């Protein structure tokens, strides 16, 4: 007889959240991953001046001089960052973040320019030789929808 | 956080079941995640009183969605099941909106 | 005989405002809540690098170098935030706020990671020493309900 | 002899639309409005920025570095914005708004905290010198009624 105007805006509400969750969560995690990448940075300092200062690239974080320990560099949604042979890959933690991006990682890896180098973000890579890197093809890189337009680094960017 | 929220108070709402009811609504609690809305026992038609219905979303993975329907447990993090007891409102009663069975995804 | 379609509607729209009253008062609450922090922050960056520079928290927020009256530091929602020992408690103004959350308020903590500092943010802390701090148990923490997830440190988080 | 039943719910139906009629109508104004608002912000950032940097409130639109042309900042119910001396101001189309506000507008006006500035937002306003403005007093504000909780600032609110 009557009361249909506040059943139909509570389920209005109801649907509006529906529709407002996957963006959330894709902004969520694409927040979260923007994170990852500025843990990964700022550990460009030390890996930049070893190899400049060397012209070898550092083995492992302590060889870089930072936190000797991984699980050191770690986040809220980052459970750690680690330096292999130049390259800093961040791993996603497991709790605290989106679904299909927890234990998921990315790298940054640098390529000498000669007298300087040039840095490259984007899904995981391994280092080959001292001015070659290649997919870690894996299984658990970041997907390419969470990462920022800064982000979008192929193994072979030059 | 990735998890339910247990009660009310977890889901920082009115700690008090009881503090969340209505006219002909004695209560809404919130178990799991899952909110279950009681009907009151005065004010109410006569084979609705004392009987409620539960709301329940799923993972979406980065959202969820929600669910309206007969009352339901929540047994894993992403799976509910029928509160079968008896005092779930009538499928009659319950708008068009809110027909949605336990394993509805 | 006749007319309850205008009756029943008018009657809805206002059970529907009373369902949609505590909605709005939390979501509304958990913004102003949400300011208390922005005002919080950027405030870290006075006592970061009073810490770092000096290797002891900065006593009161003229010694972090910050308007030098806590009251100075307010806004609709904050009566001010003062930096005490290097926490910066925010607290919650009396007017314009909800009902449960004014003149309450939360805190912002470092802890020396040696050569930088990680930052926490929950309910009130007082500072013990110079790497620890506890709950200024007392009454007026905002309440675990108003706290982004982001906001949810416990006086011994590391 | 019968037919009431039909002849009053489709009454009750009628002036129940005429009791939804105006809650309806200041809502949607309600809802007009604080678009303009929306409008008016996102250029404080410009106007925030020209001033840090020169000490100076930007003159205009193209001194802010925005849509050199007010009309270029124009919406569905805004029919622009003028960046006039630092102050923004938005003024409301003539078509898709209420009646009662269409042609008329609010303005963002900022107050140099000295190393910042604070923001307020309300009837249009004027500004004399680089800390002080005056209301723009002509007869074309919106009313007070259309304007947000956050938008109910006077000429010397600091
Ligand atoms: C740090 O990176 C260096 C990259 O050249 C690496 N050196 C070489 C030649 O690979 C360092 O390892 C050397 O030093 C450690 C010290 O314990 C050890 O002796 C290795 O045998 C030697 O290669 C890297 N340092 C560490 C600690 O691994
Ligand atoms: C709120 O829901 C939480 C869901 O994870 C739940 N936590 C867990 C791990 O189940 C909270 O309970 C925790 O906190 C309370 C606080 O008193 C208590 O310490 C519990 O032991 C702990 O599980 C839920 N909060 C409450 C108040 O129940
Ligand atoms: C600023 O924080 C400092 C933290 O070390 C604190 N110093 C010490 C040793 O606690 C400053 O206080 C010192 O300087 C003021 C200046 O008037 C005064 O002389 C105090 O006696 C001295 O401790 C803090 N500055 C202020 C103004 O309190
Ligand atoms: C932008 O705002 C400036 C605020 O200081 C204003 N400058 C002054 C001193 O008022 C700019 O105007 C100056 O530059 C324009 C460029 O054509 C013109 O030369 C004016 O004479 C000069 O004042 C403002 N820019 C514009 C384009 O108006």
């Amino acid at each position: 007889f009557t009361l249909i105007e506040l059943m139909i805006v509570i389920a209005i509400v109801g649907i509006l959240a529906a529709v407002a969750l996957p963006a959330y969560q894709d902004y969520t995690a694409r927040a979260q991953v923007s994170e990852a990448i500025l843990l990964a940075e700022g550990q460009k300092s030390a890996v930049t001046e070893y190899y400049l200062n060397h012209g070898k690239w550092p083995e492992n974080n302590t060889s870089a001089g930072v936190a000797s320990s991984p699980t050191d560099i770690k986040g809220k949604y980052v459970k750690e960052v680690e330096v292999k042979n130049g390259v800093v890959t961040a791993t996603m933690l497991s709790s605290g973040v989106n679904n299909e991006i927890k234990g998921k990682k990315l790298s940054l890896w640098a390529r000498r320019e000669n007298g300087s180098v040039k840095w490259f973000c984007g899904q995981p890579v391994t280092r080959t030789d001292d001015d070659t890197v290649a997919d870690a093809k894996d299984g658990k890189e970041i997907d390419t929808k969470h990462l920022p337009s800064t982000c979008r680094d192929n193994f072979d960017a030059k």
